[PDB]
């Protein structure tokens, strides 16, 4: 069995393998890196995302959010408060300003450690969630833009033909803004990419041992569990990883930089953190061996974690039992 231990694997494609995304992903997996839950994949040299950032401080966020903590500086959630838009550029200054900006440290350990110490008594904003795209149309390889779609990876391995459209999304990150844990969507695989600025750090819990994490977090958060059998889904709750550890709960960290993808693999529990002012794309993506984790996929029917128009026909075709309360719960 290829890495069992589940460690996080750092990749290093040549240009000649940067060409087929699919291949590459089948790869990965055949030297065991979806048992992390997370991979790493440093881009060819000869590659690039697109000519410059020069131009983007006039991209729109409509709704930038305030990321509110409860709780203890090891186990708290956050809350979102909407905030009137900005800019990118608006935004940027924002991140830089005494207020928000990220502390003098040491290196990547010591801003980890002030992260855990102080995260909860500050209220960074995050532009979350934006529909768009930084990849040129010129670029070629691995442009999170034209990847094959989640519909037509169901259609080609299961037949069926389905309405809904996978489209990526940009995150403008500033210091202590926050991922909660969390699966994708129908545990989806995620991929990321880290366009500009400061670093992301990652924690993940590897796919064969989430639901040890799930039972930590029915015990850490027992009245939101009571209120939901998926409550993870909200994307709300955070764990530090001395609290992963004092419990015993597998898990791996790595820091993300400028230029770099992540791979999430279907039901890798991640949360993390950006380091000070940053832009990456995301999105979701499947591959036939996704369709198992796709069919037995927890879903929140509680109403809260509200979901794409496309997650709908995911739910109908793999999970025709659970459609109806899941519905529900979107209605
Ligand atoms: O970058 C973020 O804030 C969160 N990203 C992800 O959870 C992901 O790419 O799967
Ligand atoms: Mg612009
Ligand atoms: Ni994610
Ligand atoms: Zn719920």
């Amino acid at each position: 069995a290829q890495n069992p231990n589940c460690n996080i694997m750092i990749f290093h494609p040549t240009k000649e393998e940067f060409n087929d995304f699919d291949k590459y992903i089948a790869y990965m997996e055949s030297q065991g890196a979806h048992r992390a839950g997370l991979a790493k994949i440093i881009p060819p040299k000869e590659w690039k995302a697109r000519e410059t950032y020069d131009n983007i401080s006039e991209i729109l966020i409509a709704t930038p959010l305030q990321q509110v903590a409860s709780g203890r500086a090891g186990v708290f959630t956050q809350y979102h408060k909407k905030k009137k838009a900005m800019t990118v550029g608006e935004y940027r200054h924002l991140a830089n300003s005494k207020k928000y900006q990220t502390p003098p440290h040491q290196n990547f350990e010591d801003l980890e450690r002030k992260y855990w110490k102080n995260r909860i008594y500050n209220s960074p904003i995050y532009g979350a969630d934006i529909s768009g795209s930084l990849f040129d149309e010129n670029t070629k390889q691995w442009n999170l833009g034209h990847l094959g779609t989640i519909q037509d990876l169901l259609e080609k391995e299961c037949g069926v033909v389905i309405e809904g459209v996978n489209t990526p999304y940009l995150y403008f990150g500033m210091w202590k803004t926050t991922f909660a844990w969390h699966t994708e969507d129908m545990d989806l695989y995620s991929i990321n990419y880290l366009h500009l600025g400061e670093p992301k750090t990652w924690y993940v819990v590897p796919p064969e041992h989430g639901q040890r994490l799930e039972r930590l977090a029915r015990e850490l958060f027992p009245g939101s569990s009571r209120g939901c059998g998926a409550f993870l889904r909200h994307k709300v709750a955070l764990i530090s990883p001395t609290v992963l550890k004092e419990n015993g709960i597998p898990f791996n960290r790595i820091t993300q930089e400028a230029g770099e993808f992540m791979v999430t693999f279907p039901y890798g529990y991640h949360a993390g953190f950006n380091h000070g002012f940053n832009c990456a794309e995301a999105i979701n993506f499947a591959t036939p061996r996704w369709i198992d984790y796709g069919k037995m996929a927890s879903q929140c029917s509680c109403g809260e974690a509200r979901v794409t128009f496309s997650m709908d026909a995911f739910v109908r075709i793999l999970q025709p039992e659970r459609y109806d309360l899941w519905k529900r719960g979107q209605d």
